[PDB]
């Protein structure tokens, strides 16, 4: 069937790159075959991880899974220059040939707007939304009254899913998302209530289902200049902490509840 | 004589619009007249927290500091769709028109390139450059090998031409450039890695370091109200007091000292 994940949000840092570099990473060890599409054209974060991957695994030489990276032009960062649509046929070309060769398509977007952040809206089955507890990250999803602090309608990047399922409609036939928080600390008791409750409102509101979060957590970002993940580290020498354990323990959670229970362990 | 800061960093996330907001919010409580001007024209983070602080100010009929925030248009998410031209006209008429009625004029900037992005660094005295402690966003300062430092990167050198072109203006006077780390946990291995890069990149690129911030609930929880630690006196208290109010007004007074405006602390 070849599915097609897009990873969004418009707020910049709400984890999106690190939750897509996990989940491409977590499918490769469930036997999938992934390709990984990256939209952020001069960050390119995803793409990054991956070249690492490449140049670190090559090094040691030893073997472990690398998805089907996959870039627009010979150069993205140029690519960046040039006008929306030579950036949209590159996507054209770097999506049809990953629908060919591969069961998930994983596409990781930048944190502004875009032709083709809106194109890879359009064409995805599941959207998974990484944001931060905050009310700073909460004002791309929803409007809150700043005296009453009601919530009060939807907001820009809420349109921007909300138009990525009319343009679904067309092709008629239902799109998942999903809103995980990200980052979590430890007490933020306060912040983190009246929080969850607009998140919930507002759920209702403009049609998304709130997953379980990751906490803030060294070896999410620790392991970046390699290439590796916390899927990479298993024991099958082999350190393991508790750490590593309720890590691989979150990312699991995550991974059911987003309908891919097929691929954990 | 009118000075003109520039949060700045390509990253998403890096805390460019949280620096920014609280030294604003500082230099008002320091007898300054600060203008405000928000080039993320869709999120409008820094524009967005003072029109909560102008309506919740109201509402409550109390008084505190306002600074003199500047739109380009009647309508920027509308301007973001308009081209570079049209949104460089309108970032002249704020500008302009700040230099004027104000002694700083402080500058949020997006995690992406613009034209006005790019004007705005070319504009500056002070480049404050928060960043998370992470090689994801170390990598859009400077390039490090799967063993280490190769070359600047993307953001590195959007500052660099931003003195270039500082330098047809010929200021005696150069920019002056602080990347400080932000968000900060408790524990220690990849703060240690990091933090040779970050000094050999210093070197290499010609900033030099600031004092960070942690990761702190109050950094982020009085967003919805346009409030501050800087506020929170015994009249203005829409949130229980915690021992974190201390140290945070430390760390932002440490930072305050260390950009030279020591002044106005
Ligand atoms: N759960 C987590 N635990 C620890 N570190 C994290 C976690 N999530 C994200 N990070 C780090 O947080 C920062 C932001 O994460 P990214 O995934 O890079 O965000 P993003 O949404 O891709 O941002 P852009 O720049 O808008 S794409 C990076 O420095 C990561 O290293
Ligand atoms: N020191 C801090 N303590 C706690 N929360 C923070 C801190 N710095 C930033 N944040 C939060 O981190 C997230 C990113 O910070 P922002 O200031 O929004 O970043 P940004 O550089 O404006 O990113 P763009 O503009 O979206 S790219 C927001 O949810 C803030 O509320
Ligand atoms: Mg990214
Ligand atoms: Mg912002």
């Amino acid at each position: 069937e070849t599915r097609v994940i897009v990873v969004g949000n418009e707020k910049g840092g709400a984890g999106k790159s690190t939750i897509a570099v996990h989940l491409v990473t977590a499918l490769l060890y469930g036997g999938a075959k992934v390709a990984v599409i990256d939209l952020a054209l001069r960050q390119r974060t995803s793409a990054r991880f991956f070249e690492n991957r490449r140049a670190w695994l090559d090094n040691k030489k030893i073997e472990l899974p690398e998805p089907l990276a996959l870039n627009l032009s010979d150069n993205d960062v140029a690519l960046a220059e040039r006008p929306e649509e030579e950036q949209v046929a590159g996507f054209e070309a770097a999506f049809a040939r990953a629908m060919a060769e591969c069961d998930f398509i994983l596409i990781d977007t930048p944190g502004g707007d875009s032709a083709i952040t809106r194109m890879a809206h359009g064409r995805a089955d599941l959207v998974v939304t990484p944001m931060n507890d905050s009310f700073v990250d909460f004002d791309m999803l929803g409007t809150v009254d700043p005296v009453t602090l009601e919530l009060t309608k939807p907001s820009l990047y809420s349109l921007t899913v909300w138009e990525g399922r009319k343009q679904r409609a067309l092709s008629g036939q239902a799109m998942d998302w999903v809103v995980l928080r990200n980052r979590l600390a430890t007490t933020e008791a306060r912040n983190r209530k009246r929080l969850e409750d607009r998140l919930n409102a507002l759920a209702k509101r403009v049609g998304f289902r709130i997953g379980p979060g990751l906490r803030d957590r060294v070896i999410y970002r620790e392991l970046f200049p390699f290439g590796l993940t916390i899927a990479d580290l298993s024991p099958q020498p082999v350190p393991v902490s508790l750490q590593h354990l309720a890590a691989r323990q979150e990312l699991r959670a995550l991974m059911h509840s987003l309908g891919l229970s097929a691929y954990s362990g």
